[PDB]
């Protein structure tokens, strides 16, 4: 699976709210802006 984060979904917004550091978005984060949560 090469991981690429999503256009349409805001990386930075994301990581800035925290939505990256709650588990349960984790997931949500895998998919959507793994790049920019560093998983790869």
């Amino acid at each position: 699976e090469h991981c690429a984060d999503e256009k349409n979904f805001d990386c930075r917004r994301s990581l800035r709210n925290g939505d990256c550091d709650n588990d349960d978005k984790l997931l949500e984060m895998g998919y959507y802006c793994p790049v920019t949560c560093g998983f790869c």
